[PDB]
């Protein structure tokens, strides 16, 4: 098994800014035993695939619930396959909470994307109001079950825990607390082999100056990086922290 | 005062299929003095921009309500401007009725994309039940109002009337029915915005347009062109639709 670091560029970047980011990612020294993924906005995925080192695999940030057709504005998983993505981010907190995506909806995307041979970065996490109600685990478990009930296999799936409730700062102990509970849930509700093989990555706010103490935690297998992924040096330091 | 014909490819296409569609579009002869636009899925916009005749301008099919940032999965209007789009489709019936976009949400996108210098294809239209209740105009007028209240300028705005019962159903509106609504839209613009906006703004018909039925629709006084769904995926068919509006 290998640790996993994904860079979610979110809704950011231009042709010019992405040339510079690709330049700095290409010149980075990245340790070889980490799986590295970046997720550009749809428009720029071809430019990234063409000029970024093939040591880094490419993810998209979303897809539609089913095959293509009369869904203006949407991108299908078979199109993600066609353009060269190996991964798609599903259930990101911003799509759940700004954009209203519910669990059944996200579950349909996971079933369909995996059916097209695209890996899933499956995002889960609870709001501040839910943690306060002592429902951290109820919410994360309900979200995991929706992925589990839809997926044909866990082989090409990574789980990202997003402490949405922080937005204070989550401690490495609070992060590890959830990652352990997630891995336990897999053990009890899927299998022992899935529980040990599935990477569980931390998706709270992470940069090159706070990743090292999170990386030491037993059930933190890497990171889903937000804003720090827009800068080569910061991102490379996060990659190298889990090597 | 030019007619306007847009092709909405929707969620369709691969590199390979789009090569074939681009080849067919490049090989057609398009009558001059028609604004022609195609809307590829986000992934393929660069490939289209690079290899499709620059006679045809490029649209995107959606964008976010405001500037970029922490909006995973979304494309901002300044990114559309960066990549070479001159138009974005907003308020398409599929985003309203399948994906839940409401009038105010759509209006925010329209205002923001306009602020980035991207043209608007503003879609309105009524459901089968609403036409059955004789609310066609109520609904269309409310949808126009939401665009008019949000838009800080009507430069580079085109209105697309899509009778939702006609999208992908093969039940095209008759030329008489379409003309009736287009006339009402233009009168609404005359009364509620300005007579300059009313006479200048292209009002295009969407809903099962194909190479057969475009000629009689194009004859109507207030139908200024088309927003083409399924037929835009076939190069020769789309070219005959462009050529109908001369």
């Amino acid at each position: 098994g290998k640790c996993f670091v994904g860079g979610n560029w979110k809704c950011n970047g231009t042709k010019e800014s992405i040339v510079r980011l690709i330049s700095d990612l290409n010149s980075s020294k990245l340790e070889p035993d980490v799986d590295v993924v970046v997720a550009p906005p749809f428009l720029y995925i071809e430019q990234v695939k063409s000029t970024l080192t093939d040591r880094i695999e490419i993810a998209a940030q979303n897809c539609w619930i089913g095959k293509g057709g009369a869904f203006t504005g949407e991108i299908s998983a078979e199109q993600l396959k066609d353009i060269g993505c190996k991964w798609v981010i599903l259930g990101h907190s911003e799509r759940r909470h700004v954009m209203g995506e519910n669990n059944e909806f996200i579950g349909k995307k996971a079933a369909y994307a995996s059916s097209q041979g695209v890996g899933i970065i499956a995002c889960i996490g609870e709001l501040l109001e839910e943690r306060e109600a002592r429902k951290t685990f109820d919410v994360c478990f309900q979200q995991l079950k929706a992925f589990a009930d839809a997926l044909p296999s866990w082989e090409n799936v990574v789980i990202a825990y997003e402490p949405v409730w922080a937005i204070k700062v989550a401690t490495p102990e609070q992060a590890q607390e959830v990652h352990a509970a997630i891995r336990d849930w897999l053990n009890k509700n899927v299998s022992s082999e899935v529980a040990s093989e599935t990477r569980i990555i931390y998706g709270g706010s992470v940069n090159g100056s706070n990743c090292s103490e999170l990386a030491k935690k037993e059930d933190i297998d890497g990171f889903l990086v937000g804003g720090a992924s827009l800068k080569g040096p910061d991102f490379a330091s996060i990659v190298n922290s889990v090597a």
